[PDB]
């Protein structure tokens, strides 16, 4: 039979690299910053939401915003960054009912 | 062994998954977004993705926004204007799609 | 474990029958003050036009709206055309393009 | 678990719609001819190689091809359009193995 | 009763589903293509969609072609460029995205 | 029946050791003519980047490609600092972020 199909509404992840270095930074066009942040949104049309979710949060910019696979990637300082993505995630939460993830961290060195 | 592969049908349900109003979105995210920095930004997904025009029709017709972009294969519908006019014209695209078109709702958001 | 190759399903979703619906309707919809509009939708959307073919050899209706891609069709005429109209693109489409399909609906106020 | 998923190969539909009329061809930016034909195709893709072998095989234009739903509608006279989707299937069917579809047809009046 | 939802995990497969030749598309199917005429267009669909981009630098490196147009959302690539250069691009791609990514491959084709 | 809500799952799809790749290979990949190359694919795409701070991490090797979007990380070094970067990486997905995990790969000449 036919199966039918709709977008969830999910954050798949939500990672913090802390201390990402020049080289990494500059293949994915972000400043190399103490902290790059990433999530996965979907639908993905999220990451416009969680963008300016991350932006009001903590003292991060955003790197990219991609409405198309729904990532959202934020750079500044690991604290900012770290703040950034919990309060995005938690805002999903209340905001939105999004199914959330697990905030995740790489740490330094 | 390869896996087995097997022909499946699909069909895209009739549903508005967002419906959500950036309040305030700042100059940064405006052009992250790729639309004039303005009072409000409202997002919406459509699925099936085409209904995105006819989303876009209805929202310039509620009230005073613009398209900043609309993707009939995505389903993705932006728009921009003040808060009171993305606010009307993303309850009114909302409530038309279900009284009109029989679409399944989601409620109206607002950062 | 299986690989599912995904194809598009046909099917006519909506099938709906509004009865006089008055002036004020009438506009709110974007057509003339007609006896009845009929309202259907369909996937793949671009074969809309399919649907608009057969609802005007059927009777005699108009097309308020019909585009390339949204997989909705607007009709109106006589309740009798767009009843008419209605009835035989559903059949049409289950008969000759094997459509899985929704029931008639009608309003009256 | 996990679905594993990737494109079908399929043509869904090949319709002929014979004279389709003014009012139908308008709201879909088409010419107004002796009958427009319709094919849907997975992946979407597959339009652009449809275009062409509709092209070759008979007189007819292309009304527009659309590589995002796989939409092609071409048009002209009855019996050109009828031979290219005739053709377009079967082509299909024979350089690239496509799950092919039955041709239909919607007569004048 | 409402249908029940169940939410479900998907994966993309690694595929390359089209590598076909269109061999003299001729001015009309160019046009709509939105490409220029030249001797011959490539039509590839890649998945996952993103693979386009790789897919692109690899017929770019292996013959005189140019892009018409890449899109990683939909895994749309569109070469063109002569016949031959075509031939060489859409057979070097499909061999490399096998050889050193391990994607399952379908025939080099052509009208 | 069902509606089916899609969200993206986390997979590896390929961790590939190249020992000793020599010169002709290390230039058709595109990078310098070191002692491997590390292959890895996954998705989101986007996820690459996670992929390639966690083997700079591990181990003494360069990144010779990661882009934003691709799903793709291509690493070179010492066997041993290869080796190394693409166990922890792999292991690493699987622990931190609950990725699917494919099997290490190895090529030898
Ligand atoms: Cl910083
Ligand atoms: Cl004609």
């Amino acid at each position: 039979i036919i199966q039918e199909f709709v977008p969830g509404k999910q954050v798949t992840l939500a990672h913090l690299i802390a201390h990402p270095g020049e080289e990494l930074a500059k293949k994915i066009g972000v400043p190399d910053a103490g902290a790059i942040g990433i999530m996965t949104l979907t639908p993905g049309e999220t990451a416009m939401i969680a963008g300016d979710l991350a932006l009001k949060a903590a003292d991060v910019h955003i790197g990219f915003l991609d409405r198309f696979s729904g990532a959202l990637v934020i750079y500044g300082s690991v604290g900012a960054v770290e703040e950034a993505l919990s309060q995005t995630v938690s805002g999903l939460g209340r905001l939105l009912n999004y199914t959330l993830c697990e905030m995740t961290k790489s740490l330094e060195h």
